[PDB]
């Protein structure tokens, strides 16, 4: 999988507005097949258009928690979905606490074109 598809995979969900309920991340994760051979303890969904994020490479640049400097902070609060597993869960029942929000997203850019490759935080 390149960068770039990985990152799509792991965190667009553009066909809907917000977290519809309390089970939406039990769902996605499996779905985008992050349950597979694992639990993927945290993984934040963003529910803009692929284009709004990808406008975010030109947008704020700012350091990324790992010290390098190609991370870029949204101008607007984006709706997202933070995803983390519960103190219970054990795969293969992985089970996940939804909270949906507003905030800035932070992402790390690389190659040609110049897309998001990471999700690095939200503010
Ligand atoms: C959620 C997501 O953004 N997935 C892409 C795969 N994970 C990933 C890609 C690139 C870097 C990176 C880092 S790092 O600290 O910059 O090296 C850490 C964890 C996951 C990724
Ligand atoms: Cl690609
Ligand atoms: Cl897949
Ligand atoms: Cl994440």
């Amino acid at each position: 999988e390149t960068a770039a598809a990985k990152f799509e995979r792991q965190h667009m969900d553009s066909s809907t507005s917000a977290a519809s309920s309390s089970n939406y991340c039990n769902q996605m994760m499996k779905s985008r097949n992050l349950t597979k051979d694992r639990c993927k303890p945290v993984n934040t969904f963003v529910h803009e258009s692929l284009a709004d994020v990808q406008a975010v490479c030109s947008q704020k640049n700012v350091a990324c928690k790992n010290g390098q400097t190609n991370c870029y902070q949204s101008y607007s609060t984006m709706s997202i979905t933070d995803c983390r597993e519960t103190g219970s869960s054990k795969y293969p029942n992985c089970a996940y606490k939804t909270t949906q929000a507003n905030k800035h997203i932070i992402v790390a850019c690389e190659g040609n074109p110049y897309v998001p490759v990471h999700f690095d935080a939200s503010v």
